[PDB]
């Protein structure tokens, strides 16, 4: 499923991210647009072997199973396949984790290249929430 922009940012107020852990939505929404392009079947391999997946684009090196990535980790506790799906919980709760986990949102590397230190209440403007 492709999400539009305040489609994908009413779901993501629903499954608690608005200002999880201190990030207003606009982050979440503006990570999401940069990383799959609001695709939640977004696949890319990794030069390491792993893959990302999904609509926040989770790596396989450390968060889910794929069956390929030999020495990595799961600690969502999921197949990563789980994280295509069209409904977004599984995706919504591993990053949870995720941004829990020290480095906060600069683990998606194109939030901090391309979002951190903008205006990312934008991504959210017009929207009913
Ligand atoms: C969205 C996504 O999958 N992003 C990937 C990043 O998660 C990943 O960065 C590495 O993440 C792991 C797990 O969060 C980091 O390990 C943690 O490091 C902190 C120190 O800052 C420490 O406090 C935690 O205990 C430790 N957790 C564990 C389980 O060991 C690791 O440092 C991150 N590495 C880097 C270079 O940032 C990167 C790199 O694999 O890929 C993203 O796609
Ligand atoms: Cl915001
Ligand atoms: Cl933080
Ligand atoms: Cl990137
Ligand atoms: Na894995």
């Amino acid at each position: 499923k492709v999400f539009g922009r305040c489609e994908l940012a009413a779901a993501m107020k629903r499954h608690g991210l608005d200002n999880y852990r201190g990030y207003s939505l606009g982050n979440w929404v503006c990570a999401a647009k940069f990383e799959s392009n609001f695709n939640t079947q977004a696949t890319n391999r990794n030069t390491d072997g792993s893959t990302d997946y999904g609509i926040l684009q989770i790596n396989s090196r450390w968060w889910c199973n794929d069956g390929r990535t030999p020495g990595s980790r799961n600690l969502c506790n999921i197949p990563c396949s789980a994280l295509l799906s069209s409904d977004i919980t599984a995706s919504v709760n591993c990053a949870k984790k995720i941004v829990s986990d020290g480095n906060g949102m600069n683990a998606w590397v194109a939030w901090r290249n391309r979002c951190k230190g903008t205006d990312v209440q934008a991504w959210i403007r017009g929207c009913r929430l």
